[PDB]
């Protein structure tokens, strides 16, 4: 089992549902199921890494990656007036899961602070 | 540059240096909204996530690796928040890419 077992490590396998928007051998992006606004997704790696705090020097391109795919996801999706894109770490970010993700959220106007 | 992040990059004026390499900067915010509130900016005028390029892809992550490893030297051991805004929804207050940085106390959910 490739990928942990974190519900995104089951998900990344086909082992759980999820709502795909897009896939290729780096990473996954697929619907969040508790969506904090109209439109609220996730890019995630399929390289099990726990949290961003721990990532690799050489994980550096793969995290481009995820920011790359949702950007491109975000058009595809139409948030032509844009987005806000988040990365949660710990206790303090309010990380639930313990695979690296980043948050895409849109379709209504984002306020500041971003919690 | 024709921001006012393009002046703190050519150090025309003053910002708090947190680290600096060959291709991105990291200060602190000027309006912090955490205890800890930074920015890490890539020295090339990329506007905004949108109109990021393929290969622009390592530099991306280059800024979120500085950036986790600031979060680490400044002591932000319960953890933070990233962010990066595009456009009006998004809240993105200058046509220059930057990713922030937030710790220090609870981070909310919404994210905004
Ligand atoms: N599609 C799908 N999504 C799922 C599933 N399980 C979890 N998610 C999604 O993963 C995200 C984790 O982000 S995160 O920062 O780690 N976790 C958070 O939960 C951050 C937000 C947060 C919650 N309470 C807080 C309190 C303070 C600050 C932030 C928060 C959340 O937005 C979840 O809704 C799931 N199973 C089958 C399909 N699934």
């Amino acid at each position: 089992r490739p990928g942990g077992d974190t519900i995104f490590g089951k998900i990344i396998r086909k082992e759980i549902p999820a709502k795909i928007i897009f896939e290729d051998d780096r990473c996954l992006a697929f619907h969040d199921i508790s969506p904090q606004a109209p439109t609220h997704f996730l890019v995630i790696p399929k390289k099990h890494i726990s949290q961003i705090s721990v990532a690799e020097d050489d994980d550096e391109s793969l995290l481009g990656h995820l920011m790359i795919v949702g950007k491109k996801c975000a058009a595809d999706l139409g948030l032509n007036k844009g987005y806000r894109m988040v990365v949660n770490e710990g206790s303090d970010g309010g990380q639930s899961v313990y695979h690296v993700h980043l948050h895409v959220l849109g379709g209504r106007q984002m306020h500041w602070p971003p919690g």
